[PDB]
């Protein structure tokens, strides 16, 4: 499995308009056929100076289990694109495991608007791409995806009908966790 590589992040994007509030996954596109179980998740990413920290939260939906990740990664010089290596920590932010070299993520920002956005995301370990997942979010639980989102969904070469709605999987957040 390799991450999907016509992926690079849309000019002209309004950094502000990304890093802004909190983001929720209303609809996912997983690459990986042997990935059966289904997610919700829900980030809050901020930026200073080109560094970029996030708190980040998956839910398995099937095993109705949540885990807990903070990434940090430098702007690349294309625009709302880094690459973060990631703490694996508890819901408390206690941190499980530091950051290290092998294990990191790549977020591409393909579009963002005042309520929306679709972004890639490449999951890699050493060597190897561990995941491919592209995200539509909006800034509320369930609130719908923009026309310009959409748009950019098309832009993208896919289909949001093929994309998984996490409003029918029943999702549980953390908003106690995302909230700074
Ligand atoms: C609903 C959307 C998403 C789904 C379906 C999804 C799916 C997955 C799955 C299946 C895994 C592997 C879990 C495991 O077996 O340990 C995973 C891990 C991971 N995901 Fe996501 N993900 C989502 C959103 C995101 C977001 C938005 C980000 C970053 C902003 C992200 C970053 C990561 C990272 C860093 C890992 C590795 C965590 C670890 O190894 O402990 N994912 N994701």
């Amino acid at each position: 499995m390799d991450c999907s590589t016509n992926i690079s992040p849309k000019q002209g994007l309004d950094k502000a308009k990304y890093f802004s509030g909190k983001w929720y996954v209303t609809h996912f596109l997983d690459k990986d056929p042997q990935v059966t179980d289904q997610y919700c998740s829900s980030f809050t990413p901020r930026e200073s100076d080109g560094t970029v920290k996030e708190a980040l939260y998956h839910y398995n939906a099937n095993k109705k289990t949540s885990f807990y990740n903070i990434g940090e990664g430098k702007l690349e010089s294309s625009g709302l694109q880094y690459t973060a290596k990631y703490k694996t920590v508890d819901k408390k932010k206690a941190v499980l495991k530091e950051a290290d070299e092998k294990n990191s993520y790549t977020l591409t920002v393909l579009e963002a608007d005042d309520s929306s956005a679709l972004v890639h995301i490449c999951v890699r370990e050493g060597s190897k791409d561990l995941g491919d997942v592209y995200t539509v979010l909006t800034h509320q639980k369930d609130a719908e995806p923009s026309a310009k989102v959409k748009s950019a969904v098309t832009q993208a070469g896919l289909q949001l009908s093929q994309f998984v709605g996490t409003k029918d999987l029943g999702c549980q957040y953390d908003d106690q966790f995302t909230s700074l």
